[PDB]
DNA sequence: GAATTGTAAGCGCTTACAATTC
DNA sequence: GAATTGTAAGCGCTTACAATTC
């Protein structure tokens, strides 16, 4: 089972799963419009990021 | 930074990530003799999984 | 022929650097 | 030319099915 993702927000949003990405990472070097590209998203589809991805993922800085 | 890993015991072991997640994934459709292949292997680099990649990657059936 | 092992892809996410924009 | 976005790879792990083995 696959529920929303950052793949279905980037999608609408236009751009991919590194901007929102960014955005879910506390946008920062995506810019204000992108920010709200994403998060209007987000919204629509009811995006829910996961702790264990994010966990994992984020463990590429470490 | 990357340590020991199901990689490096498979290495050592002489077979695959698919093999050394079995074992770790309590074997099951491993063979005894490579329940313990991978088991020494593990032993002597001091494998530790992650809860994290098992928790994702556990959720493929799910 | 059935069980076990391998690719090989993905479970969702992260990111970085270069080209385009201004 | 510098910032932002895209591929694109992988952060560590899981698995399933077919060929070889018996």
């Amino acid at each position: 089972m696959k529920p929303v993702t950052l793949y279905d927000v980037a999608e609408y949003a236009g751009v991919s799963v590194a901007t929102v990405s960014r955005v879910v990472n506390q946008a920062s070097h995506v810019s204000a419009k992108t920010r709200e590209k994403v998060e209007a998203a987000m919204a629509e589809l009811n995006y829910i990021p996961n702790r264990c991805a994010q966990q994992l993922a984020g463990k590429q800085s470490l």
